[PDB]
């Protein structure tokens, strides 16, 4: 019954037509966009037909009152194509013509920005450790995960964030959700290309200081990563981010290392390893 | 008389033709811009007509020195639909044609740019409580409203600001409006998603402390809330403002709770409590 | 003989072709962009023209190995104006055509984002007071200059640097120049929309504590002030830099205040003001 | 046997169709992203070639059953060049031009945006000094290199990160790679406009304090050095890494100096020196 899932998006049941239109327009699938645009592009063309036939047996070439001929004609002269088969007559025919053009590419504009706008998104190839591990490490327990980056390309100042979210008590006993952020050993990295072990020493400040696994599960406390840094594949901000519950903890764990020698000589980056943890079994 | 609109705009009198082009084509309205491009769009294609009547009688099929037809022409020129019937004829008429070209393309480059650069712009799906309160949170009285989310998708790196601003005296004796931004128990939430309730202690180092109602609205006080995060939607920065003057600080009230479970068992957000504040009277 | 311009750009002899292409542009004047452009256009159809004629009498109504009308005719079929007098025979012709085609769109699409990068630059509407002062203000005396905005719309999350530039001699006597950041009573503003007056105050960490004019100008000491915020106008950031000389520090001086009511009861902002500075003359 | 490359990058070796598309759009080269453009237009032409074989016959003047014909029709189409001899015939016929229109357009929509995304790339003009040293400076010694701006145009809010990397042995005996960012007397420079030299005083904090040489080369450590700034020639942000090994640290060294005094009493930067570092010799 997790209040935030894997992906990092919280787990909750939201109580609340043209309002939103360009959101709407970024977030509609690419079936349903297409779609829309073709509607949009279709109805449009025969709004236009009709201001021909309006005028009536204004087009070279046209069956006399036939939308079919006029439509088409509409999208030759609205795409540009201008075949030459049916051509304006007489001003009312032309200017109507000059209008579509400018319509049309008007359309081409609207159409490639929201394209562009929805077109243009870059995800970071970022990988997380799937569990967390408490454990020893330079003299302190500390809480670690792990990020390995995914691409050739490299990470500029990169940098985490590691959220521990549990229920408490104010003196006034209110039982609420809070956020604490979790102090890392290293935070930010300037230049994130191969794999970052991130950490959270445990000292009299650590919100969890003292909590053993039963205390975590009681305040039913999840822990959320959010990474984010400039990629160089995009030349653009990239993020990520990622959640884990209190019994994805292992504890007394230590990932194991991903760092090689190759027989050759040089080093190497091994991210099968990526997600295995040593641990010590005592019976 | 408030300094400061609910939207977050202040509220002063300003007192000061081509000098900001840039700034005006994007500020400008929708009908007004439409309009400006399509006067820009026939103006040229006028001037072009009289370039090639200029050059005399240059067009295939066009009624000898008139205008019209050499407008018309050069929209189907321009526009690059090339029907058919009006042709260029020798080197003055196709070279003007070529140029012509050449210009339509490039006003369509900049018309795009200018769509696309008013066109995308998000605005956070952020909602803010109509209302602030003072109340005691864990042993301190502390000044606080809240922020909804109004959409699915989330935002990242979220982080608000809470100012004061009133009137105060120098030593020297300058009665002027200051600023002063009060610190957060929580400024920044990277992964802002469903409400936020944020919180200023107040303690001896705030700069409302031990003050009443009565001070309040004597220093002539306001509070100014910005509100900014990289939104998931539009992947891209987004960002909200607010003002809250004197009176709509509701002492002792307590916001109610929007977090529920459902009959099923499934947490949810109900945003009809959102604007609900808890209070007491004791008659 | 300063080093820095008013302007802010640094004012010294640099010492030091298809090498920085983006760069350069984006760097030079409309006039010169439009040419190679132009260039760039004409140039292309030219060689294509070329294509056409080698492979000999391939257009329909083309003068028989004319390179204008080979030429005319690739402009027709590069802007896709097709007006359809010149047109391809056989495949050689034609698979020419379908490529010019390609070529032709391709350009538009490095036109335009040309043209767009190029295009697209806000600036921010700000203006700084030509002078600075230093004066006592709260029992301290501190440097101040002042910014105003010069537009309706809002600057966000703005901020702004003092930094004094001037000369020193270390310990190991190396004399440089160095670069000093002066704390500021307030750097962040979180929304400006009319004035702001930044403030240095002067104390024991200042480093221009205990300093005459005598004393800077002996170090040959300059101020530069770097603003920068995201404007609502363009939904985008924007920067402002400026520079002040030791001479335009205006001692003793105030500025005097451009808040107003009007008769009307309605508070102002009154920009005539804003260059001006109090003074007490002492014979 | 450097973990870093000079440029920067990290030198290991890594070791891991569709499933990246947009990222490989912008990672291939030029060449090879052009064909891919050419490949996907010629293919869907002859695609939609078929749909009007299919219907068959229904291109005016078309050869009858002759693909080619077909395909040609089709970029004229597609292309909306619309010569005029080959034609639609009957309401199959158009249908499909009205949607090979769209199609076509859609397609400009989506090659613009990638050719702008990988287009619009910019570079900080900025050199780095080959070397390092290691030298006193107000009385502590000063690990130092230095950055020069290769352009006119200005970098704002630059700043800079030095990164050692080097072996470590935990309490626990873990022998890890780890980073320590080392704090600059300077790191921040709003206005960078032509060299900085930038300064990691050694002193008790410094992660290489009391090191020699010999320390060095026996930690295999690095420094990583990371800039970046907004770039006014671009209006964009710009980043440029560098590192250096243990060896390219000149112990005792002097950067020379690039500031001069012309002839003319004008001051000047001289670029030549900018990688020279005076050095004592004790024979
Ligand atoms: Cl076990
Ligand atoms: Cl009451
Ligand atoms: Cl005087
Ligand atoms: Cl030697
Ligand atoms: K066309
Ligand atoms: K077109
Ligand atoms: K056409
Ligand atoms: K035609
Ligand atoms: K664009
Ligand atoms: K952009």
């Amino acid at each position: 019954p997790r209040i935030l899932n894997s992906d990092g998006s919280s787990n909750i049941t939201r109580l609340g037509w043209l309002d939103d239109h360009y959101h709407d327009l970024l977030t509609v699938s690419w079936p349903v966009f297409i779609t829309l645009i073709t509607g949009l592009y279709l109805v449009t063309n025969a709004l236009f037909a009709l201001a021909y036939l309006a005028c009536g047996d204004v087009i070279e070439n046209a069956r006399p009152g036939s939308f079919t001929d006029a439509f088409f004609f509409s999208v030759q002269t609205m795409a540009t194509i201008g075949y030459g088969k049916l051509i304006p007559i007489g001003p009312l025919a032309n200017t109507l013509v000059t209008l579509e053009a400018l319509c049309g590419m008007l359309g081409l504009a609207v159409a490639a920005s929201l394209i562009y706008a929805r077109f243009t998104r870059p995800t970071a190839g970022v990988l997380f450790s799937s569990r967390m591990v408490i454990s020893d490490f330079e003299g302190k327990p500390t809480l670690m995960m792990r990020l390995a980056n995914l691409r050739i390309e490299q990470i500029i100042e990169a940098d985490v964030h590691l959220v521990l979210v549990r229920s408490e008590i104010s003196q006034e006993g209110m039982v609420f959700r809070r956020f604490h952020d979790l102090t890392l050993t290293r935070s930010r990295s300037p230049i994130f290309s191969l794999s970052w072990t991130v950490m959270h020493p445990i000292d009299h400040h650590s919100p969890i200081y003292g909590e053993t696994d039963e205390t975590l599960r009681n305040s039913h406390s999840e822990f959320l990563v959010l990474f984010t840094g400039h990629h160089e594949a995009f030349a653009q901000n990239v993020h990520a981010r990622h959640a884990y519950s209190c019994d994805e903890i292992i504890w007394g764990g230590h990932f194991v290392d991903v760092f090689t020698t190759l027989p050759d000589g040089r080093r190497a980056l091994d991210l099968g390893k990526f997600h295995e943890i040593a641990q010590h079994h005592h019976h």
